[PDB]
């Protein structure tokens, strides 16, 4: 059940691909901002290489910190799937599987309308520790 997912996942050829990496020595993404065009199919490749031996995922939410906390809270209660958002979690646009240190995983999705959206990691504690970034979706 540890698998990618999200309301905007599509089985379509990506128009763009983007790489995200974990910070090697912190509970953070290496990229704290992303930018993509609206209504476009993108493959996001999350490469989790870190020196902590720690797990991480990439989760795009349909909003800011209030929505992020909601999605994060639903994932916190999904220990059997290693803390990814449960399927059909409200306002969770896309996520990768939860990746062990050394693992890489993608998610292919249609970006939402123009606007600003948080991406977070839902492994317990990481979102509260600051593991988040801002996706700005342009026209
Ligand atoms: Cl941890
Ligand atoms: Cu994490």
């Amino acid at each position: 059940a540890n698998a990618p997912g999200g309301s905007n996942v599509v089985n379509e050829t990506p128009a763009q691909t983007v790489e995200v990496r974990a910070a090697p020595d912190a509970l953070a993404f290496a990229q704290t901002s992303l930018s993509l065009p609206a209504n476009t199919v993108v493959r996001l490749d999350f490469v989790n290489q870190n020196n902590l031996g720690v797990q991480h995922n990439w989760v795009l939410v349909n909003g800011g910190d209030d929505v992020a906390a909601a999605v994060n809270t639903a994932a916190q209660n999904n220990a059997d799937a290693l803390f990814v958002p449960p399927p059909d979690t409200p306002n969770a646009l896309a996520w990768t599987a939860m990746l062990n240190a050394g693992e890489s995983g993608s998610v292919t999705f249609r970006t939402p309308a123009p606007g600003t959206y948080l991406y977070i990691c839902t492994f317990p504690g990481h979102y509260l520790a600051g593991m988040k970034g801002t996706l700005t979706v342009t026209p």
